[PDB]
Protein backbone atom coordinates (compact mmCIF):
# COMPACT_ATOMS: atom_id res chain seq x y z
CA UNK A 1 0.00 0.00 0.00
CA UNK A 2 2.57 2.19 0.90
CA UNK A 3 5.39 1.71 -1.67
CA UNK A 4 5.34 4.56 -3.34
CA UNK A 5 5.62 6.55 -0.47
CA UNK A 6 8.68 4.36 0.60
CA UNK A 7 10.58 4.58 -2.57
CA UNK A 8 10.40 8.39 -1.90
CA UNK A 9 11.63 8.26 1.19
CA UNK A 10 14.61 6.40 0.69
CA UNK A 11 15.24 8.64 -2.13
CA UNK A 12 15.22 11.56 -0.60
CA UNK A 13 16.82 10.32 2.22
CA UNK A 14 18.96 7.34 1.80
CA UNK A 15 21.09 6.90 5.13
CA UNK A 16 18.00 7.37 7.90
CA UNK A 17 16.03 4.79 9.79
CA UNK A 18 13.70 4.19 6.89
CA UNK A 19 16.97 3.15 4.20
CA UNK A 20 18.76 1.03 7.04
CA UNK A 21 15.61 -1.02 7.37
CA UNK A 22 14.86 -0.94 3.75
CA UNK A 23 18.21 -2.55 2.99
CA UNK A 24 17.31 -5.63 5.05
CA UNK A 25 17.61 -8.19 3.03
CA UNK A 26 14.55 -9.96 4.32
CA UNK A 27 12.84 -5.71 3.45
CA UNK A 28 13.77 -5.78 -0.08
CA UNK A 29 12.24 -9.35 -0.64
CA UNK A 30 9.36 -7.87 0.74
CA UNK A 31 8.83 -5.06 -1.17
CA UNK A 32 9.69 -7.38 -4.19
CA UNK A 33 7.33 -9.79 -3.70
CA UNK A 34 4.81 -6.30 -2.72
CA UNK A 35 5.92 -4.69 -5.64
CA UNK A 36 4.87 -8.07 -7.98
CA UNK A 37 1.57 -8.27 -6.05
CA UNK A 38 0.88 -4.61 -7.40
CA UNK A 39 1.65 -5.55 -10.85
CA UNK A 40 -0.73 -8.53 -10.60
CA UNK A 41 -3.35 -6.06 -9.16
CA UNK A 42 -2.67 -3.68 -12.31
CA UNK A 43 -3.70 -6.78 -14.42
CA UNK A 44 -6.71 -7.82 -12.79
CA UNK A 45 -7.72 -3.92 -12.16
CA UNK A 46 -7.05 -3.69 -15.82
CA UNK A 47 -10.11 -6.14 -16.74
CA UNK A 48 -12.13 -5.09 -14.04
CA UNK A 49 -14.17 -3.63 -16.67
CA UNK A 50 -15.44 -6.95 -18.18
CA UNK A 51 -15.72 -8.86 -14.76
CA UNK A 52 -19.49 -9.24 -15.25
CA UNK A 53 -19.35 -9.15 -19.04
CA UNK A 54 -19.32 -6.41 -21.52
CA UNK A 55 -22.37 -4.69 -21.74
CA UNK A 56 -22.13 -4.67 -25.63
CA UNK A 57 -22.50 -7.26 -28.20
CA UNK A 58 -19.37 -7.94 -30.36
CA UNK A 59 -20.58 -7.07 -33.45
CA UNK A 60 -22.17 -3.95 -32.19
CA UNK A 61 -19.76 -1.05 -32.50
CA UNK A 62 -20.05 1.96 -29.65
CA UNK A 63 -18.35 5.41 -29.51
CA UNK A 64 -18.04 8.33 -28.00
CA UNK A 65 -18.37 11.31 -30.52
CA UNK A 66 -19.96 10.42 -34.00
CA UNK A 67 -16.37 11.39 -35.49
CA UNK A 68 -14.43 8.75 -33.62
CA UNK A 69 -12.73 5.45 -35.00
CA UNK A 70 -14.26 2.43 -33.71
CA UNK A 71 -10.73 1.12 -33.60
CA UNK A 72 -9.28 4.09 -31.92
CA UNK A 73 -11.33 3.60 -28.52
CA UNK A 74 -10.37 0.01 -28.52
CA UNK A 75 -6.83 0.41 -29.25
CA UNK A 76 -6.24 3.33 -26.76
CA UNK A 77 -3.68 2.62 -23.77
CA UNK A 78 -5.51 3.11 -20.38
CA UNK A 79 -4.02 4.81 -17.31
CA UNK A 80 -3.61 1.25 -15.69
CA UNK A 81 -2.22 -0.33 -19.36
CA UNK A 82 0.73 2.50 -18.91
CA UNK A 83 1.17 1.52 -15.59
CA UNK A 84 1.47 -2.08 -16.90
CA UNK A 85 4.47 -1.68 -19.46
CA UNK A 86 6.22 0.39 -16.87
CA UNK A 87 6.19 -2.17 -14.63
CA UNK A 88 6.95 -4.55 -17.49
CA UNK A 89 9.63 -2.42 -18.54
CA UNK A 90 11.11 -2.48 -14.77
CA UNK A 91 11.77 -5.64 -14.65
CA UNK A 92 12.79 -6.28 -17.60
CA UNK A 93 15.63 -3.75 -17.22
CA UNK A 94 15.84 -5.84 -14.08
CA UNK A 95 16.33 -9.26 -15.70
CA UNK A 96 18.82 -7.09 -18.82
CA UNK A 97 20.60 -6.35 -15.83
CA UNK A 98 21.34 -10.00 -14.73
CA UNK A 99 21.98 -10.74 -17.73
CA UNK A 100 24.83 -8.11 -18.41
CA UNK A 101 26.23 -8.81 -15.39
CA UNK A 102 26.44 -12.22 -14.95
CA UNK A 103 27.21 -13.80 -18.56
CA UNK A 104 24.47 -14.74 -20.97
CA UNK A 105 25.28 -18.27 -20.99
CA UNK A 106 24.69 -18.74 -17.18
CA UNK A 107 21.98 -16.40 -17.31
CA UNK A 108 19.90 -19.31 -19.15
CA UNK A 109 20.61 -21.80 -16.98
CA UNK A 110 18.45 -21.39 -14.34
CA UNK A 111 14.61 -21.81 -15.61
CA UNK A 112 13.36 -18.36 -13.00
CA UNK A 113 15.51 -16.13 -15.48
CA UNK A 114 14.45 -17.84 -19.00
CA UNK A 115 10.60 -18.21 -17.41
CA UNK A 116 10.79 -14.15 -16.43
CA UNK A 117 12.45 -13.18 -20.01
CA UNK A 118 9.69 -15.03 -21.87
CA UNK A 119 6.96 -13.69 -19.64
CA UNK A 120 8.29 -10.58 -20.27
CA UNK A 121 9.06 -10.73 -23.84
CA UNK A 122 5.43 -11.94 -24.68
CA UNK A 123 3.86 -8.95 -22.58
CA UNK A 124 6.54 -6.29 -25.12
CA UNK A 125 5.32 -8.30 -27.94
CA UNK A 126 1.59 -7.66 -26.85
CA UNK A 127 1.79 -4.09 -26.23
CA UNK A 128 4.10 -3.57 -29.47
CA UNK A 129 0.89 -5.43 -31.11
CA UNK A 130 -1.58 -3.43 -29.43
CA UNK A 131 0.97 -0.30 -30.29
CA UNK A 132 0.85 -0.78 -33.67
CA UNK A 133 -2.78 -1.17 -33.70
CA UNK A 134 -3.46 2.01 -31.91
CA UNK A 135 -0.93 3.90 -34.41
CA UNK A 136 -3.29 2.40 -37.46
CA UNK A 137 -6.44 3.49 -35.81
CA UNK A 138 -4.75 6.96 -35.43
CA UNK A 139 -3.90 7.17 -38.50
CA UNK A 140 -7.46 6.20 -39.72
CA UNK A 141 -8.64 8.90 -36.88
CA UNK A 142 -6.33 11.36 -38.73
CA UNK A 143 -8.10 10.81 -42.17
CA UNK A 144 -11.56 11.14 -40.76
CA UNK A 145 -10.41 14.31 -39.27
CA UNK A 146 -8.85 15.72 -42.19
CA UNK A 147 -10.87 14.79 -45.13
CA UNK A 148 -14.39 13.65 -43.99
CA UNK A 149 -16.30 16.50 -43.08
CA UNK A 150 -20.42 15.33 -42.41
CA UNK A 151 -20.71 15.36 -38.28
CA UNK A 152 -21.63 11.45 -38.48
CA UNK A 153 -19.48 8.55 -39.41
CA UNK A 154 -22.32 6.78 -40.54
CA UNK A 155 -23.58 7.81 -44.12
CA UNK A 156 -20.23 8.42 -45.52
CA UNK A 157 -18.35 5.47 -47.66
CA UNK A 158 -15.11 5.83 -46.45
CA UNK A 159 -11.86 4.47 -48.69
CA UNK A 160 -11.74 0.49 -47.30
CA UNK A 161 -8.31 1.73 -46.04
CA UNK A 162 -9.85 3.57 -43.38
CA UNK A 163 -13.36 2.00 -43.05
CA UNK A 164 -12.03 -0.95 -41.86
CA UNK A 165 -11.66 0.65 -38.67
CA UNK A 166 -15.22 1.57 -38.47
CA UNK A 167 -15.72 -2.36 -38.04
CA UNK A 168 -16.71 -4.48 -35.25
CA UNK A 169 -14.94 -7.32 -33.25
CA UNK A 170 -16.84 -9.75 -35.75
CA UNK A 171 -15.26 -7.88 -38.86
CA UNK A 172 -12.01 -7.96 -38.01
CA UNK A 173 -9.14 -10.02 -39.70
CA UNK A 174 -7.63 -13.26 -38.45
CA UNK A 175 -4.18 -11.38 -38.17
CA UNK A 176 -5.34 -8.26 -36.81
CA UNK A 177 -2.68 -6.55 -34.69
CA UNK A 178 -5.61 -6.32 -31.75
CA UNK A 179 -6.32 -9.91 -31.72
CA UNK A 180 -2.64 -11.16 -31.46
CA UNK A 181 -2.54 -8.65 -28.26
CA UNK A 182 -4.80 -9.93 -26.33
CA UNK A 183 -3.73 -13.47 -27.30
CA UNK A 184 -0.30 -12.70 -26.06
CA UNK A 185 -1.68 -10.76 -23.08
CA UNK A 186 -3.59 -13.88 -22.50
CA UNK A 187 -0.47 -15.54 -22.03
CA UNK A 188 1.54 -13.11 -20.42
CA UNK A 189 -1.19 -12.68 -17.64
CA UNK A 190 -0.83 -16.60 -16.65
CA UNK A 191 2.63 -16.72 -17.05
CA UNK A 192 2.79 -13.54 -14.83
CA UNK A 193 0.09 -15.12 -12.31
CA UNK A 194 3.66 -18.08 -11.83
CA UNK A 195 5.76 -16.12 -10.06
CA UNK A 196 4.07 -16.51 -6.88
CA UNK A 197 6.29 -19.51 -6.33
CA UNK A 198 9.49 -17.03 -6.60
CA UNK A 199 7.76 -15.91 -3.05
CA UNK A 200 6.84 -19.90 -2.09
CA UNK A 201 10.02 -20.70 -1.05
CA UNK A 202 10.82 -18.56 1.67
CA UNK A 203 7.11 -19.68 3.42
CA UNK A 204 8.27 -22.63 6.13
CA UNK A 205 4.38 -24.43 5.23
CA UNK A 206 4.52 -23.53 1.52
CA UNK A 207 8.59 -23.84 0.72
CA UNK A 208 8.51 -27.93 1.08
CA UNK A 209 5.41 -28.22 -1.45
CA UNK A 210 6.64 -26.04 -3.74
CA UNK A 211 10.56 -27.79 -3.87
CA UNK A 212 8.11 -31.22 -4.19
CA UNK A 213 5.93 -30.13 -7.40
CA UNK A 214 9.50 -28.64 -9.39
CA UNK A 215 10.98 -32.22 -8.65
CA UNK A 216 7.50 -33.83 -9.73
CA UNK A 217 7.69 -31.63 -13.02
CA UNK A 218 11.47 -32.84 -13.68
CA UNK A 219 10.62 -36.23 -13.53
CA UNK A 220 7.34 -35.68 -15.15
CA UNK A 221 9.39 -34.12 -18.31
CA UNK A 222 10.62 -37.52 -19.42
CA UNK A 223 7.74 -39.54 -19.31
CA UNK A 224 5.69 -36.67 -21.31
CA UNK A 225 8.44 -37.70 -24.15
CA UNK A 226 7.30 -41.02 -23.69
CA UNK A 227 4.19 -40.21 -24.00
CA UNK A 228 4.97 -38.26 -27.01
CA UNK A 229 6.13 -41.36 -29.37
CA UNK A 230 3.10 -43.03 -28.63
CA UNK A 231 1.06 -40.47 -29.00
CA UNK A 232 2.13 -39.06 -32.48
CA UNK A 233 2.35 -43.10 -33.41
CA UNK A 234 -1.44 -42.87 -32.85
CA UNK A 235 -1.85 -39.59 -34.26
CA UNK A 236 -0.53 -40.52 -37.27
CA UNK A 237 -2.04 -44.11 -37.66
CA UNK A 238 -5.97 -42.60 -37.07
CA UNK A 239 -5.03 -39.63 -39.36
CA UNK A 240 -3.98 -41.99 -42.44
CA UNK A 241 -7.29 -44.08 -41.01
CA UNK A 242 -9.72 -41.35 -41.50
CA UNK A 243 -8.08 -38.57 -43.76
CA UNK A 244 -10.18 -40.05 -46.73
CA UNK A 245 -13.25 -39.20 -44.68
CA UNK A 246 -13.44 -35.70 -44.23
CA UNK A 247 -17.04 -35.21 -45.37
CA UNK A 248 -18.13 -38.76 -44.44
CA UNK A 249 -17.95 -38.48 -40.91
CA UNK A 250 -19.90 -37.74 -37.88
CA UNK A 251 -17.34 -35.36 -36.89
CA UNK A 252 -13.90 -33.80 -38.33
CA UNK A 253 -11.75 -36.03 -35.71
CA UNK A 254 -8.59 -37.73 -37.14
CA UNK A 255 -9.41 -35.58 -40.83
CA UNK A 256 -6.60 -33.65 -40.49
CA UNK A 257 -3.78 -33.89 -38.40
CA UNK A 258 -4.44 -30.73 -36.13
CA UNK A 259 -8.12 -32.79 -35.28
CA UNK A 260 -5.97 -36.30 -34.71
CA UNK A 261 -3.60 -34.31 -32.66
CA UNK A 262 -7.35 -32.62 -30.74
CA UNK A 263 -8.85 -35.71 -30.24
CA UNK A 264 -6.51 -37.60 -28.62
CA UNK A 265 -4.67 -35.14 -26.30
CA UNK A 266 -8.11 -34.43 -25.14
CA UNK A 267 -9.00 -38.07 -24.92
CA UNK A 268 -6.23 -38.24 -21.53
CA UNK A 269 -8.89 -36.23 -20.10
CA UNK A 270 -12.25 -37.59 -21.21
CA UNK A 271 -12.82 -34.71 -23.41
CA UNK A 272 -13.41 -36.35 -26.62
CA UNK A 273 -16.03 -38.05 -27.22
CA UNK A 274 -16.41 -41.98 -28.92
CA UNK A 275 -17.88 -41.16 -32.05
CA UNK A 276 -14.92 -39.52 -33.14
CA UNK A 277 -14.14 -43.05 -34.83
CA UNK A 278 -17.33 -43.41 -36.45
CA UNK A 279 -18.21 -42.83 -40.30
CA UNK A 280 -21.36 -41.95 -42.56
CA UNK A 281 -20.86 -44.73 -44.84
CA UNK A 282 -20.95 -48.38 -44.39
CA UNK A 283 -17.29 -49.34 -44.09
CA UNK A 284 -17.17 -50.70 -40.86
CA UNK A 285 -13.76 -52.38 -41.43
CA UNK A 286 -12.56 -48.48 -41.06
CA UNK A 287 -14.74 -47.98 -38.10
CA UNK A 288 -13.85 -51.14 -36.33
CA UNK A 289 -9.60 -50.27 -36.69
CA UNK A 290 -10.68 -47.03 -35.63
CA UNK A 291 -12.22 -48.26 -32.42
CA UNK A 292 -9.56 -50.85 -31.83
CA UNK A 293 -7.24 -48.25 -32.12
CA UNK A 294 -8.58 -45.72 -30.00
CA UNK A 295 -9.26 -48.10 -27.54
CA UNK A 296 -5.78 -49.24 -27.44
CA UNK A 297 -4.60 -45.85 -27.19
CA UNK A 298 -6.96 -45.27 -24.42
CA UNK A 299 -5.25 -48.52 -22.80
CA UNK A 300 -1.85 -47.66 -23.60
CA UNK A 301 -2.61 -44.29 -21.94
CA UNK A 302 -3.59 -46.03 -18.63
CA UNK A 303 -0.61 -47.94 -18.73
CA UNK A 304 1.92 -44.85 -19.16
CA UNK A 305 0.02 -43.08 -16.58
CA UNK A 306 0.34 -45.96 -14.20
CA UNK A 307 4.04 -47.02 -14.89
CA UNK A 308 4.82 -43.15 -14.89
CA UNK A 309 2.53 -43.07 -11.17
CA UNK A 310 4.69 -45.99 -9.69
CA UNK A 311 7.80 -44.72 -10.66
CA UNK A 312 6.95 -41.48 -8.94
CA UNK A 313 6.37 -43.50 -6.13
CA UNK A 314 9.40 -45.64 -5.82
CA UNK A 315 11.48 -42.73 -6.40
CA UNK A 316 10.62 -40.26 -3.22
CA UNK A 317 9.72 -43.61 -0.62
CA UNK A 318 13.69 -44.41 -0.71
CA UNK A 319 15.01 -34.59 5.98
CA UNK A 320 15.25 -34.78 2.34
CA UNK A 321 12.46 -33.06 1.50
CA UNK A 322 13.65 -29.92 4.44
CA UNK A 323 16.94 -30.12 3.38
CA UNK A 324 15.59 -29.34 0.04
CA UNK A 325 13.35 -26.54 0.92
CA UNK A 326 16.01 -25.18 2.79
CA UNK A 327 18.90 -25.22 0.41
CA UNK A 328 16.22 -23.53 -1.85
CA UNK A 329 15.38 -20.84 0.68
CA UNK A 330 18.95 -20.05 0.99
CA UNK A 331 19.57 -19.53 -2.45
CA UNK A 332 16.43 -17.22 -2.07
CA UNK A 333 17.95 -15.88 0.92
CA UNK A 334 21.53 -15.24 -0.74
CA UNK A 335 20.01 -13.02 -3.85
CA UNK A 336 18.78 -10.45 -1.11
CA UNK A 337 21.95 -10.36 0.89
CA UNK A 338 24.12 -8.62 -1.81
CA UNK A 339 23.82 -4.85 -1.75
CA UNK A 340 21.28 -3.19 -4.37
CA UNK A 341 17.65 -4.39 -4.78
CA UNK A 342 16.90 -2.21 -1.89
CA UNK A 343 13.84 -0.07 -4.44
CA UNK A 344 12.01 -3.14 -6.30
CA UNK A 345 10.92 -2.29 -10.29
CA UNK A 346 9.62 -0.38 -11.88
CA UNK A 347 11.23 1.64 -8.81
CA UNK A 348 14.29 1.18 -10.38
CA UNK A 349 15.15 2.27 -13.35
CA UNK A 350 16.04 6.06 -12.30
CA UNK B 1 -17.92 -37.78 13.03
CA UNK B 2 -18.56 -37.11 16.26
CA UNK B 3 -19.62 -41.06 16.86
CA UNK B 4 -17.12 -42.58 14.77
CA UNK B 5 -14.21 -42.45 16.73
CA UNK B 6 -15.82 -44.36 19.38
CA UNK B 7 -16.58 -47.73 17.38
CA UNK B 8 -13.00 -49.60 16.69
CA UNK B 9 -13.72 -50.10 13.02
CA UNK B 10 -14.82 -46.84 11.85
CA UNK B 11 -12.43 -44.31 14.28
CA UNK B 12 -8.60 -45.16 12.61
CA UNK B 13 -10.69 -44.39 9.65
CA UNK B 14 -11.95 -41.28 10.48
CA UNK B 15 -8.60 -40.06 12.07
CA UNK B 16 -6.76 -41.07 8.55
CA UNK B 17 -9.69 -38.97 6.63
CA UNK B 18 -8.83 -36.05 8.63
CA UNK B 19 -5.08 -36.02 8.48
CA UNK B 20 -5.61 -36.39 4.91
CA UNK B 21 -7.95 -33.45 4.61
CA UNK B 22 -5.21 -31.49 6.78
CA UNK B 23 -2.65 -32.18 4.32
CA UNK B 24 -5.18 -31.48 1.50
CA UNK B 25 -5.69 -28.01 2.44
CA UNK B 26 -1.97 -26.99 1.79
CA UNK B 27 -2.16 -28.67 -1.63
CA UNK B 28 -5.44 -26.75 -1.97
CA UNK B 29 -3.69 -23.31 -1.79
CA UNK B 30 -0.79 -24.56 -4.20
CA UNK B 31 -3.83 -25.45 -6.46
CA UNK B 32 -5.92 -22.24 -5.80
CA UNK B 33 -2.75 -19.83 -7.42
CA UNK B 34 -2.93 -21.76 -10.35
CA UNK B 35 -6.56 -22.08 -10.77
CA UNK B 36 -6.55 -18.51 -10.29
CA UNK B 37 -3.94 -18.02 -13.19
CA UNK B 38 -5.82 -19.69 -15.58
CA UNK B 39 -9.19 -18.22 -14.21
CA UNK B 40 -7.63 -14.97 -14.80
CA UNK B 41 -5.90 -15.54 -18.51
CA UNK B 42 -8.87 -17.12 -20.01
CA UNK B 43 -11.65 -14.85 -18.59
CA UNK B 44 -8.87 -11.97 -20.54
CA UNK B 45 -8.70 -13.95 -23.28
CA UNK B 46 -12.50 -14.37 -24.26
CA UNK B 47 -14.21 -11.88 -22.32
CA UNK B 48 -14.59 -9.96 -25.67
CA UNK B 49 -16.00 -12.79 -26.75
CA UNK B 50 -19.48 -13.25 -24.57
CA UNK B 51 -21.84 -12.75 -27.48
CA UNK B 52 -19.50 -14.84 -30.10
CA UNK B 53 -19.12 -18.36 -28.55
CA UNK B 54 -20.52 -21.48 -28.57
CA UNK B 55 -21.53 -21.15 -24.89
CA UNK B 56 -20.90 -18.69 -21.60
CA UNK B 57 -17.49 -20.42 -20.42
CA UNK B 58 -14.71 -17.64 -19.68
CA UNK B 59 -16.80 -14.77 -20.38
CA UNK B 60 -17.14 -13.40 -16.98
CA UNK B 61 -14.94 -14.17 -13.83
CA UNK B 62 -17.90 -16.30 -12.48
CA UNK B 63 -18.20 -18.03 -15.99
CA UNK B 64 -14.28 -18.67 -16.00
CA UNK B 65 -14.16 -20.16 -12.18
CA UNK B 66 -17.48 -22.30 -13.11
CA UNK B 67 -15.71 -23.75 -16.32
CA UNK B 68 -12.22 -24.25 -14.76
CA UNK B 69 -14.13 -26.13 -11.46
CA UNK B 70 -15.81 -28.55 -13.53
CA UNK B 71 -12.66 -28.92 -15.52
CA UNK B 72 -11.04 -30.72 -12.30
CA UNK B 73 -13.86 -33.54 -12.44
CA UNK B 74 -14.04 -33.91 -16.07
CA UNK B 75 -17.42 -32.20 -16.06
CA UNK B 76 -16.90 -29.02 -18.72
CA UNK B 77 -16.82 -29.45 -22.47
CA UNK B 78 -14.14 -28.69 -24.51
CA UNK B 79 -16.34 -26.71 -26.98
CA UNK B 80 -15.97 -23.65 -24.32
CA UNK B 81 -12.69 -22.85 -26.31
CA UNK B 82 -14.75 -22.28 -29.48
CA UNK B 83 -15.17 -18.77 -30.82
CA UNK B 84 -17.65 -18.49 -33.63
CA UNK B 85 -15.43 -15.56 -35.16
CA UNK B 86 -12.78 -16.76 -37.64
CA UNK B 87 -10.52 -15.51 -35.22
CA UNK B 88 -8.22 -18.39 -34.83
CA UNK B 89 -5.16 -16.66 -33.06
CA UNK B 90 -7.24 -16.53 -29.91
CA UNK B 91 -9.11 -19.90 -30.53
CA UNK B 92 -5.79 -21.57 -30.37
CA UNK B 93 -4.29 -19.77 -27.75
CA UNK B 94 -7.49 -21.10 -25.67
CA UNK B 95 -7.15 -24.20 -26.67
CA UNK B 96 -3.11 -24.56 -25.53
CA UNK B 97 -4.38 -22.70 -22.15
CA UNK B 98 -6.90 -25.36 -21.51
CA UNK B 99 -4.66 -28.20 -22.42
CA UNK B 100 -2.25 -26.66 -20.06
CA UNK B 101 -4.31 -26.35 -17.46
CA UNK B 102 -5.71 -29.56 -17.73
CA UNK B 103 -2.48 -30.85 -17.29
CA UNK B 104 -1.10 -28.79 -14.72
CA UNK B 105 -4.04 -30.13 -12.80
CA UNK B 106 -2.85 -33.56 -13.61
CA UNK B 107 0.63 -32.33 -12.47
CA UNK B 108 -0.80 -30.97 -9.01
CA UNK B 109 -3.08 -33.81 -8.57
CA UNK B 110 0.12 -36.55 -9.23
CA UNK B 111 2.50 -34.25 -6.61
CA UNK B 112 -0.36 -34.06 -3.97
CA UNK B 113 -0.77 -38.44 -4.52
CA UNK B 114 2.66 -38.46 -4.20
CA UNK B 115 3.69 -36.92 -1.29
CA UNK B 116 0.41 -38.35 0.81
CA UNK B 117 1.80 -41.54 -0.40
CA UNK B 118 5.60 -40.70 0.87
CA UNK B 119 4.30 -39.04 4.53
CA UNK B 120 2.30 -42.11 6.21
CA UNK B 121 4.80 -44.73 4.93
CA UNK B 122 7.81 -43.45 7.16
CA UNK B 123 1.05 -48.66 15.55
CA UNK B 124 0.69 -44.41 14.74
CA UNK B 125 -2.99 -45.14 13.57
CA UNK B 126 -3.80 -47.31 16.49
CA UNK B 127 -2.55 -44.45 19.17
CA UNK B 128 -3.97 -41.57 16.86
CA UNK B 129 -7.92 -43.50 16.88
CA UNK B 130 -6.91 -44.36 20.55
CA UNK B 131 -6.29 -40.71 21.68
CA UNK B 132 -9.37 -39.01 19.89
CA UNK B 133 -11.34 -41.83 21.64
CA UNK B 134 -9.85 -40.52 24.75
CA UNK B 135 -10.44 -37.18 24.25
CA UNK B 136 -14.50 -38.50 23.15
CA UNK B 137 -15.06 -40.40 26.71
CA UNK B 138 -12.84 -37.62 28.47
CA UNK B 139 -15.71 -35.21 27.20
CA UNK B 140 -18.17 -37.49 28.98
CA UNK B 141 -16.53 -38.23 32.23
CA UNK B 142 -17.57 -34.82 34.01
CA UNK B 143 -20.93 -33.97 36.01
CA UNK B 144 -23.54 -33.23 33.52
CA UNK B 145 -24.54 -33.86 30.15
C1 LIG C 1 3.08 -49.46 -24.63
C2 LIG C 1 2.48 -50.42 -25.63
C3 LIG C 1 1.00 -50.66 -25.42
C4 LIG C 1 0.66 -51.26 -24.08
C5 LIG C 1 -0.81 -51.45 -23.84
C6 LIG C 1 -1.49 -52.42 -24.78
C7 LIG C 1 -2.96 -52.63 -24.48
C8 LIG C 1 -3.65 -53.65 -25.34
C9 LIG C 1 -5.08 -53.85 -24.94
C10 LIG C 1 -6.14 -53.75 -25.70
C11 LIG C 1 -7.55 -53.77 -25.20
C12 LIG C 1 -8.58 -53.77 -26.29
C13 LIG C 1 -8.40 -52.67 -27.33
C14 LIG C 1 -9.51 -52.59 -28.35
C15 LIG C 1 -10.81 -52.05 -27.80
C16 LIG C 1 -11.94 -51.97 -28.81
C17 LIG C 1 -13.11 -51.19 -28.28
C18 LIG C 1 -14.30 -51.19 -29.19
O1 LIG C 1 -15.31 -50.56 -29.00
O2 LIG C 1 -14.12 -51.96 -30.26
C19 LIG C 1 -15.28 -52.15 -31.10
C20 LIG C 1 -14.90 -53.03 -32.27
C21 LIG C 1 -16.10 -53.44 -33.10
O3 LIG C 1 -17.07 -54.14 -32.32
O4 LIG C 1 -14.21 -54.21 -31.75
C22 LIG C 1 -13.52 -54.98 -32.61
O5 LIG C 1 -13.52 -54.81 -33.81
C23 LIG C 1 -12.75 -56.06 -31.92
C24 LIG C 1 -12.88 -56.02 -30.43
C25 LIG C 1 -11.90 -56.94 -29.73
C26 LIG C 1 -10.45 -56.62 -30.00
C27 LIG C 1 -9.47 -57.51 -29.27
C28 LIG C 1 -8.01 -57.18 -29.54
C29 LIG C 1 -7.62 -55.77 -29.22
C30 LIG C 1 -6.16 -55.50 -29.40
C31 LIG C 1 -5.26 -56.38 -29.76
C32 LIG C 1 -3.80 -56.11 -29.92
C1 LIG D 1 3.16 -26.06 -12.43
C2 LIG D 1 3.53 -25.46 -13.77
C3 LIG D 1 2.98 -26.23 -14.95
C4 LIG D 1 3.46 -27.66 -15.02
C5 LIG D 1 2.87 -28.45 -16.16
C6 LIG D 1 3.22 -27.94 -17.54
C7 LIG D 1 2.65 -28.79 -18.66
C8 LIG D 1 3.03 -28.36 -20.05
C9 LIG D 1 2.50 -29.28 -21.10
C10 LIG D 1 1.76 -28.97 -22.13
C11 LIG D 1 1.09 -29.96 -23.03
C12 LIG D 1 0.42 -29.35 -24.22
C13 LIG D 1 -0.54 -28.21 -23.88
C14 LIG D 1 -1.32 -27.68 -25.06
C15 LIG D 1 -2.39 -28.62 -25.56
C16 LIG D 1 -3.18 -28.10 -26.74
C17 LIG D 1 -4.38 -28.95 -27.03
C18 LIG D 1 -5.13 -28.55 -28.27
O1 LIG D 1 -6.16 -29.05 -28.63
O2 LIG D 1 -4.52 -27.58 -28.94
C19 LIG D 1 -5.07 -27.27 -30.23
C20 LIG D 1 -4.28 -26.14 -30.85
C21 LIG D 1 -4.67 -25.86 -32.28
O3 LIG D 1 -4.50 -27.01 -33.10
O4 LIG D 1 -2.86 -26.47 -30.75
C22 LIG D 1 -1.96 -25.50 -30.96
O5 LIG D 1 -2.24 -24.38 -31.31
C23 LIG D 1 -0.55 -25.96 -30.69
C24 LIG D 1 -0.48 -27.38 -30.21
C25 LIG D 1 0.91 -27.75 -29.71
C26 LIG D 1 1.37 -26.92 -28.53
C27 LIG D 1 2.72 -27.32 -27.99
C28 LIG D 1 3.19 -26.48 -26.80
C29 LIG D 1 2.25 -26.49 -25.64
C30 LIG D 1 2.77 -25.75 -24.45
C31 LIG D 1 3.94 -25.17 -24.36
C32 LIG D 1 4.47 -24.44 -23.16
Amino acid sequence: LGLPFLAIGYWIAPCSRLGKILRSPFMKFVAHAASFIIFLGLLVFNASDRFEGITTLPNITVTDYPKQIFRVKTTQFTWTEMLIMVWVLGMMWSECKELWLEGPREYILQLWNVLDFGMLSIFIAAFTARFLAFLQATKAQQYVDSYVQESDLSEVTLPPEIQYFTYARDKWLPSDPQIISEGLYAIAVVLSFSRIAYILPANESFGPLQISLGRTVKDIFKFMVLFIMVFFAFMIGMFILYSYYLGAKVNAAFTTVEESFKTLFWSIFGLSEVTSVVLKYDHKFIENIGYVLYGIYNVTMVVVLLNMLIAMINSSYQDDSDVEWKFARSKLWLSYFDDGKTLPPPFSLV
